[PDB]
């Protein structure tokens, strides 16, 4: 399959190889959030949990849209949250 | 979530950002298949392959089974399969 596509994906997988990320990506799993929300849950500082955002929106696995006063990080759609949810799950059987 | 469970999915991740290494496993999600049928597949060396499967095999993305006369390597499982799947789903929509 294209180029320009196997390429996105790994850009995708590369972008997910980083433990703080995965934090970041499952607790969005589970609910949408502000920065301030994550970064406190997490206990990161709010201008690294940011640039972890940007970077994560940047590969299309987050989006960020204006809800009320706070803007709200979000997983970018279905595919992302069954990803890594596959992912979860094969991380805790065996073999 | 777990630590030991989350540095797993980091490994998994990880291993999944180089472009060969999707080559290869998307090459398997369409059909199991021996080193040599791979590296025919991909035009890449034997060696190179079989060095890529067995850091796939390490974080359990593949395994290998006799079939015959031949080693044959397949995603380990659905999860490895679906989680594949839906990263390229996501890869070639737009937004
Ligand atoms: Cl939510
Ligand atoms: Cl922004
Ligand atoms: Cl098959
Ligand atoms: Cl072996
Ligand atoms: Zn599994
Ligand atoms: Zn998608």
């Amino acid at each position: 399959i294209n180029t320009d596509t196997l390429e996105r994906v790994t850009e995708i997988f590369k972008a997910l190889g980083d433990y703080n990320r995965i934090r970041i990506m499952e607790a969005l799993s589970v609910s949408e959030a502000s920065v301030g929300h994550i970064s406190h849950q997490l206990n990161l500082s709010q201008s690294n949990v940011s640039h972890q955002l940007k970077l994560l929106k940047s590969v299309h696995l987050v989006k960020a849209k204006r809800q009320g006063q706070s803007m709200i990080y979000s997983l970018d759609d279905i595919h992302v949250a069954t990803m890594l949810k596959q992912a979860i799950h094969h991380a805790n059987h065996p073999k």
